[PDB]
């Protein structure tokens, strides 16, 4: 067969659809290098002394379509049953037109974070929405643009709560109601910070122990509805902060957060139309009072002005705070969910106040029915108050034959403790599905009600005193987009505003923006993937268990790491879970000392604040004169610091995209005095099949998903970061379920398992032999467009035969020196040319970092180097005084339509200068949707943007 | 019962009817207010004449939800099997490619818009058809064609019409090979019936010439797989004066020597294998190709090469024929498959295929079967118990072809694999050993067609199939022709006559699902239980909402429902001795198709006039009827009129021609004036076709024929096309028993989601809507043709004759000036010269009707001042419309008004700028609206 099949004439192949050059443009690049193979190029770029000497050994190639087809008998052993297990997780219904044109739109999901505003404002816009949408429902005054998940959620509001803070406290109350998950990874971010977590009944809390916060669930885990507001009284008193983890669903019939008196709202968003996704993606909210909004964690929408004068959005950072509580109220996020939190903002839109209020008035309802007839088939409940949940009370012989009849047709319920289970109703809850409830529980099909007789009884099931009154979502857009079509428009509006993947190459150095195919994205909305609950039955989840199974394997043998845990649900997270089990490991060993972690001095900010979130003390190891890293600097503190030695944090090619022959010897150093290798899988994508991580000596890394293997960067996502390890460190992983384990990292086992299938896409389709030649064409890309523009921009940091790697670090220092050009000016000034900017001015201020990747042809990288090389040229024009230096299109791009066409024209040069600097553009025009906004150095945390 | 009671007790859920409808209860109000009137029903009520007021709801189930409605479809659907069918007939399965799956298939940018009639913001789509009929061209050899058909079947149709309009031949007679598809030669035979043409079914191989003919159809390969060479045939045919017509497998033609290079006058066949989904029978874009000195007569559209004001290039949309449309979408996803596989991967794909089936062959052999092709593509003939085989490969989810006795047909696909292989030979083998090793085969396999067939001449070497092949190119290509249209993602197209309401995600969704997508239109019944459920339920909801007996769901185009129709009347009469019935009436305001349909029945048209008010004129009518009673055939309506009327003479007129002996025929163009508020049988009607893709939201695809199922009377139903391959059927009007059957299912989700109150309120509001139009506009143009009480149906006429005369600007300008508004312009100059005809639908926001009542009283302003001599008359934004972006940014301007005036000439265009393409481009008798 398979020496059979390799006779026929060749069939479609993936590898020729994901890279951009084919075999005709790859010779043509390598002509203009002057090798002869590509093979000959990759022998001199990459050190033979890390030079992996094999073929990875996974499953060969398959096509798209074998691939899907393997993947569809791996998905139909899952089973979808109706999960009403809660625990902060409910089946909900996508409305069609969002499913389709959002989640299914590589508009909306290929691009990356919004570093350049002016061509996102379409995508923060909805952010602006999704933050309105949040302060309306909490009550709240300042809504960031989302956050992780609830669990994460929450750690974010126990580090704000301590930075506030003036006290000797050093507890965190959480109530012991909370859902589980969301106690688990709090426990785990307190742990390295030593912060005392006091799990507790919020009924009896003496606030005899000093605390600086507490957390309450909000209805609790088990459905029940409390009064909060002497509680919270009590806790002001004593002088912390209380957040509420409130399910936004509820807030729209209970009193809400801020009217409470609450500090701090956090919560999921999953159920205002997002896929289960078994376990994830989901955007977290989180709101809080107008006093703390500098301490604000993530990321936020704020309104501005452009160079016109009119509005423009932008999407802005926490502010860089000195204090001495800093290194317990440190965040390393610098992303949001924001697909997701698209998608949940217009579910807010489309719905209404009306609408969403309809969808919990129905749900209460359903749940009270149930209740009553719960109660005329004698069971006992035990919640005074509820608004989706039920905590019924079975009798201890009976609860697991209650349980197994509910399985019996295709229902879960939530096993509690024995004699009790508990049944959360939602969205896609009918009057059909409360007959099967009460028939499993009456064990027969005959009930001594009548469904309809029982609606007498019905009544609100919450107190007066928690009956809100406020309105909320009465700004004009959530009242007039509710019809099929005007939804589309609204979308399609705000989609075109927005430069993403299917307008053109953008070469954000560091973030491998490659092809999101669509034969890997189609299987993330197939209800046997995105409709099953993360805490459903392990006999319900085969197919997932597969496919982690297979990934798990897979990326293991890619890395060379011994073990993989799938669930850190960002690339901070990573970091942050890779750092947690070294720490984990020295503990094991009783050297709770070892705490010092050694970080290049080039590292991205994330690195610093990863580790101090761990309990780390960083030290700052110093880079050469020539961009590389300096051993005796590292040597000198490995020893100074030597029996303190807990880490070395390494990204492997360096940040300045340098392939490191040295980095051997830099592991064994770090070892001999006792500490671990981290290796920071951001440039992973100059590694795939040439090099492996374990194999150098890393003893754990991370990899980005979305970045390396294909997650899309959804308009600006934490995508999902794995991480591998040696065999010493397995023991240490997070849990997979609900021990030596550090705890939870992400608040589902598996993170946003859901997004995980487009990985496991990728690899298959590609094979041993496709990703390892993806490798070796992003080293060609980038090291063709480095030899386009070196006369005119000097490379940084070369080989080895002076080659790059699978990026060029351009230097436009030249520019400001002569001719006073900034270097947001030439990224503005390439919109006018219709493109991104690549990354600016990380890790080299005043330089621009671009990383092509393989997907992109030849003609795109030929068009982004011609506008490169025309904006030299205008460089040069006002270098040499042929135009006015402070009035041209370099300073004044981008350059809108109506600025063109509007107006007095009081500009040196033409309005066809502006618009149409390429001839491409005149076959094709991306139109600028504002003018420049409104406001050099870097963020010291997000490192890629500007300073806030 | 006690669940529904309980149900309705509950809050409110999300009702599909409020995502449906533009305007809400608000909205309503405030419209009904401007009209003068308190409640909907009070104008419904004097707008819908009594005597046809329908009585009662219609007998329909409630709505449901949409996740409700899916989850039953999806139950129905999931009755269906998917095998691996390998029946061939003209049907093979084929892979589309993902990207164009998601970015053109599942994408409202390229399904919603219609018709080009707009040229200038139809750029894209019409790139993507001239890329078809490049595609075309390059493949068949032959150097013009269209920009597609409905189906293979009925291409073949308008290649023998084509052939017996320009053939020199004083012959009548039709040669149609015996080894054309079956469906072929039905839906051929059903045309040349009304004609008088004498079709003769035979042998090319022994057929003697001594019989005069016209034209003949062969079939390459053939139906069985036989490959032959047809060139001694061909010049034969050429010696009689004869046209030949080679319904030729486009993918064989990247192996085979093609029509043009044999000698072929026209090349026919379906598209279907270039990334298509089976669909149950479509849709699916069949291509018609034919030479330059026969190139006037044929039929169809034509995509063009013309020029802009600015002198750039720009694309134009250029045994009679009714066929007005194209199958835009299908020959889109056509053409892309060939821009995305380049000549290379096409030919390979075809390579595979062959060398599986030579292997097949081969292995078939050794397992001491016969093998009866001499030569071979892609499709085997096997001598053997057949029965036993074919029941032995159904054992492994596989169809073949039964053939005769003793014989089955095998025809390989794209998505054959080795073990697909496998499972074949298992099967006649009768067990998993076999005497070979697969690989061992390898060495016998070589070309099993001849090398005087086999192709040498290249296809495909234009840039645009060479430079898209990386997912990233593709996905870029398809985004920028997309961005250049206009289509209801981005404004209202409220074009009268189309009907273009919201063609709904839930509606949409099914279509690509498997089980409705991926079933062989011939697989055995006991495969496609869920269809047969489908059908059954569509049939009986079409038949409550027309009041007709039987449907047919046939009919593959709102045109093949005026023919069907007609052909129904016509079988009626022949079944009674009256053959000497064939005069039709026609209202003179009728759509161009009507006559044409007409003709193609081998009716004589008699032309009824309208009166002074532009109603039907009943004297006249009768006068004609009375005339030609003794061959009176049938009148043709529209209702409400094709001027927007509803007239409350229509009983009175069914009556007339049926006292005559005539039967009366209602073209469905404006059922969404009459869903539950009127029915078409219930007035005198005795046959209607409805337009799937116009009032029961299929979408219209950039310009697609739809669906036209007709509605029959009891006495007519013996006479509806046969849903399978002695009775009184007409025979076949489409290849497909049910035709297009895969999107059969958006008018089921519509239906199944609305309810009988949603349907009823949809076409309330979509009168409301008209009104609310037609009051607004009416200081500013003439509304022509009110109806009782001063109401206008579901459209409105403005009269744009009176700028004309002030300010010499013509229907053109104005449509044109809209697009720099951001609006597709409505209906231009039918039924009326020099007028617009505007149907909002149902589907679309107060504030979008609004915008465009602004922009048409910004454009009455524009006149004004040339009238006034405010602004030069020759040079005006009216009549330099549409700016391009280009051209007010890009030399010197010299015009008397602003570049701002020019591109944002209301408020909502600075918000979202839309950018026409090109500049302006530089009254069809059957095409009436172009
Ligand atoms: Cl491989
Ligand atoms: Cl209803």
């Amino acid at each position: 067969l398979t020496k059979l099949e390799e006779k026929l004439a060749p069939a479609d192949s993936f590898l020729d659809r994901h890279l951009g050059p084919g075999e005709t443009e790859q010779r043509q690049m390598l002509q203009t290098l002057g090798f002869d193979t590509l093979g000959d190029l990759i022998d001199q770029a990459v050190p033979p002394a890390i030079r992996f000497p094999r073929s990875l050994q996974l499953p060969a190639s398959q096509s798209e379509y074998g691939a899907i087809a393997q993947l569809k008998s791996i998905a139909s052993k899952n089973q979808v049953f109706r999960s009403y297990i809660g625990m902060g997780y409910y089946d909900t219904i996508t409305p069609p037109v969002i499913q389709r044109n959002i989640l299914e739109n590589p508009g909306w999901y290929t691009a990356y974070t919004p570093y350049q505003a002016e061509i996102a404002q379409g995508r923060l816009e909805a952010l602006l929405n999704f933050q309105t949408m949040v302060m309306d429902l909490t009550g709240l005054e300042i809504a960031n643009a989302s956050l992780l998940d609830e669990g994460t959620a929450a750690a974010e509001a126990m580090a704000l709560s301590y930075g506030v803070s003036k006290s000797k406290a050093n507890a965190f109350f959480v109530a012991q109601d909370c859902h589980p998950q969301t106690i688990e990874v709090i426990k785990t971010r307190a742990n390295p910070l030593g912060i005392e977590v006091i799990v507790g009944d919020h009924h009896t809390f003496s606030f005899s122990t000093s605390i600086f916060g507490a957390l309450l669930q909000y209805p609790a885990t088990d459905g029940a509805v409390y009064d909060y507001r002497s509680f919270i009284d009590k806790a002001h008193q004593h002088q912390a902060l209380v957040t509420l983890a409130a399910d936004p669903l509820s807030l729209t019939l209970l009193t809400p957060p801020g009217e409470l008196g609450a500090d701090i709202a956090v919560g999921s968003t999953q159920r205002f139309g997002i896929p289960l996704g078994y376990g994830g993606p989901h955007a977290a909210y989180f709101a809080t009072k107008a006093e703390y909004q500098r301490k604000m964690p993530g990321r936020i929408v704020g309104v501005s002005k452009d160079a016109h004068g009119n509005p423009a959005l932008r999407l802005a950072l926490q502010t860089r705070e000195q204090h001495i509580r800093r290194d317990k109220a440190t965040s390393n996020i610098c992303t949001a969910q924001v697909l997701l939190a698209v998608m949940a903002s217009m579910y807010g839109v489309y719905h209404g106040s009306t609408g969403l209020k309809n969808i919990a008035l129905r749900i209460h309802q359903l749940t009270v029915l149930l209740a009553i007839g719960l109660k005329r088939l004698n069971y006992s409940l035990n919640n005074d108050y509820f608004f989706d949940t039920l905590r019924v009370g079975v009798g201890e012989q009976s609860a697991p034959a209650i349980l197994k009849a509910a399985e019996g047709r295709g229902i879960n319920l939530r096993p509690l403790v024995p004699g009790e289970v508990g049944i959360s109703l939602d969205e896609t809850v009918t009057v059909q599905d409360l007959l099967d409830l009460w028939q499993v529980f009456a064990g027969k099909d005959n009930l001594p009600f009548t469904p309809e007789e029982l609606w007498s009884e019905v009544k609100t099931s919450f107190p007066a005193d928690l009956t809100r009154q406020s309105l909320y979502l009465q700004d004009a857009v959530f009242n007039q987009y509710h019809s099929e079509t005007e939804l589309l428009r609204y979308l399609h509006q705000l989609e075109s505003k927005d430069l993403a993947l299917n307008t053109s190459m953008i070469p954000l150095g560091s973030c491998t923006m490659k092809l999101n195919a669509t034969a890997e994205m189609m299987p993330v909305t197939w209800p046997e993937f995105g409709k099953i609950h993360p805490f459903a039955p392990a006999g319900q989840t085969e197919g997932y268990q597969i496919l982690f199974a297979q990934l798990e394997a897979w990326l293991g043998e890619i890395t060379g790491f011994d073990a993989i845990s799938l669930q850190p649900n960002a690339g901070s997270q990573g970091e942050y879970a890779g750092l947690q089990v070294i720490r984990q490991y020295h503990l094991s060993r009783g050297e709770e000392q070892r705490n010092i972690c050694l970080i290049p001095e080039s590292a991205h900010g994330t690195n610093p604040a990863s580790a101090v979130m761990c309990g780390m003390q960083v030290v700052p190891v110093k880079c050469d004169g020539e961009g590389n890293i300096d051993v005796e600097d590292l040597t000198s503190k490995a020893e100074k610091y030597g029996d303190r030695l807990a880490a070395l944090m390494v990204t492997y090619p360096s940040t300045h995209g340098v392939f490191e022959a040295t980095i051997g010897t830099i592991c064994d150093i770090v070892h001999r005095f006792g500490g671990e290798v981290y290796m920071d899988g951001a440039n992973m994508n100059a590694q795939v099949g040439l090099c492996r991580p374990a194999d150098f000596g890393a003893d754990v890394c991370h990899l980005n998903l979305h970045k390396t293997f294909c997650i899309p960067h959804g308009g600006g996502g934490p995508g999902m970061g794995p991480i591998g390890v040696k065999s010493h460190l397995q023991a240490f992983l997070p849990r997979t379920s609900l021990d030596q384990s550090i705890g939870m990292i992400s608040a589902a086992p598996y993170g946003s398992a859901s997004i995980l299938v487009i990985s496991w896409m990728y690899i298959a389709m590609m094979g041993p032999q496709g990703l390892t030649k993806a490798t070796e064409v992003a080293i060609l890309s980038a090291n063709y467009m480095a030899k386009r523009l070196e006369n005119y921009y000097p490379i940084l940091f070369r080989g080895n035969n002076e080659l790059v790697a699978h990026e060029c670090i351009l230097d436009l220092r030249p520019l400001k020196k002569q001719a006073a050009i900034e270097v947001e000016d030439v990224a503005k000034r390439l919109m006018d040319f219709g493109f991104h900017a690549p990354t600016v001015s990380w890790p080299v201020l005043g330089t621009m970092m671009v990383e092509p990747t393989e997907s992109e042809s030849l003609g795109e990288l030929d068009r982004f180097c011609d506008a490169m090389i025309a904006i030299y040229q205008e460089a040069q024009a006002i270098t040499h005084g042929e135009i006015d230096p402070a009035d041209n299109p370099l300073k004044n791009a981008p350059h809108t339509a109506q600025s063109l066409i509007c107006g007095e024209w009081n500009h040196p040069y033409s309005q066809e200068e502006a618009a149409y600097p390429a001839p491409w553009t005149k076959q094709f025009k991306f139109w600028p949707a504002v003018g420049r906004i409104n406001n050099g150095d870097r963020h010291l945390v997000c490192s890629c943007e500007g300073m806030e």
